[PDB]
């Protein structure tokens, strides 16, 4: 399963599907929160 629906995020803790436009924001989306624990700015 290379991808869930379009550009949407993976959670390797779990395996839920997220709006990967919501990877870069402050709040996390992911079962996690690998949407942005990577998603550093400034
Ligand atoms: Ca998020």
């Amino acid at each position: 399963p290379g991808g869930c629906h379009t550009d949407e995020f993976q959670c390797r803790l779990d395996g839920l599907c997220i709006p990967l436009r919501w990877r870069c924001d402050g709040d996390t989306d992911c079962m996690d929160s690998s949407d942005e624990k990577s998603c550093e700015g400034v």
